[PDB]
């Protein structure tokens, strides 16, 4: 029973996406034990925190909060600007389009309200996530953010979010963008931003992968290299390996096979002996999720189906992948 955070404690913070029925049961013991960094899931999306412009939903992230507090871990605050699960109030005005300056001042608003109550436990924001495009040539993705405020947006999240944050570090988040086509669109917007003055800290790698990746470990290293050259932090943000290929949508598994649960303990391994190595750039590495028994790759990209992509087994056990990443010594 050695604790994943205490083993990783000098190299960096070690965190799980939650929501408040993980305080409960197996899940509440293995986040006080292994744990000491905390996202919220849902809780602190625009959308689910703020649904109306003058309503709030304060009590989940709350209760986040105060479990955070009262077992002596930090939050990761995500997400303030994201293309989804952004409420319509906030770009409608009465029967048209809000104009931009509508759009940034109740962009304003949001972040003073939601990073003044929590500032006092998060240690990082995802400022703005999955910003730049994925699936064309363009850099940026197109989203109502985009659309409104312009491509200054990105800077201009990030400027009031500073304002409010303390010394809280800002991360811009992303998928995939450990991989060639994406890692380089991202220096390039990433380079121009820090050349603009905009106050980011550091590039959240999302790190949803699999254990068929042949390129993984060399996309990771040559990212986290690529990022640190910018003068940035890397936070591995949404970590999980799951057993199947992206494009692999078969459901018919009720268990991994043993090549899954084997190549599985060997990637995470890997990952974790990368993370390690550049310790001097990474400064948390957060989990999607604690156990199998509750993980959103269950219904992504196919509904209703099961996957094993985490660290602790669907009965809460710590898997092989666990004791192959505490192995080492400092």
């Amino acid at each position: 029973t050695v604790s994943l955070t205490e083993k990783y404690k000098e190299f960096f913070k070690i965190g799980a996406a939650v929501t408040v029925k993980d305080f409960e049961g197996i899940h509440g013991r293995i986040l006080t034990k292994h744990f000491n960094s905390l996202t919220p899931e849902n809780d602190m999306k625009f959308e689910r925190i703020h649904p109306k412009e003058d309503f709030y939903n304060f009590e989940a992230t709350d209760k986040i909060k105060d479990f955070a507090l009262k077992h002596n871990m930090q939050l990761r605050g995500h997400t303030l600007v994201w293309h989804n699960q952004t409420p319509e109030w906030v770009f409608r005005d009465n029967d048209k389009e809000a104009p931009k300056e509508l759009v940034i001042e109740r962009l304003r608003e949001h972040i003073k309200t939601i990073c003044t109550r929590y500032r006092d436990v998060v240690y990082s924001w995802d400022v703005v996530n999955e910003a730049v495009e994925d699936k064309t040539d363009v850099l940026l993705r197109d989203s109502k953010w985009r659309r409104i405020i312009g491509d200054d947006y990105i800077k201009i999240a990030f400027e009031i979010a500073k304002k409010y944050t303390g010394n809280g570090k800002l991360f811009y988040n992303d998928y995939n963008n450990e991989m060639p086509y994406k890692l380089e669109k991202t220096y390039k917007v990433l380079k121009s931003l820090l050349e603009e003055g905009t106050p980011i800290d550091g590039v959240g790698i999302q790190a949803h992968w699999n254990i068929w990746d042949k390129n993984l470990i060399d996309n990771l290293k040559r990212a986290i290299e690529t990022y640190a050259s910018l003068g940035l932090e890397i936070q591995i943000t949404e970590l999980d390996i799951s057993v199947f290929e992206f494009e692999d949508r078969r459901t018919d598994l009720l268990e991994p096979t043993e090549e899954m649960v084997e190549l599985q303990a060997k990637v995470y391994e890997d990952v974790f002996r990368v993370f390690r190595e550049y310790r001097d750039v990474i400064t948390s590495v957060t989990l999607w999720g604690i156990s199998d028994r509750h993980t959103w790759k269950d219904n992504f990209p196919v509904i209703g189906r099961k996957d094993w992509p985490l660290l602790f087994d669907i009965d809460g056990k710590p898997k092989k992948a666990f004791f192959r990443i505490i192995d080492f010594l400092e």
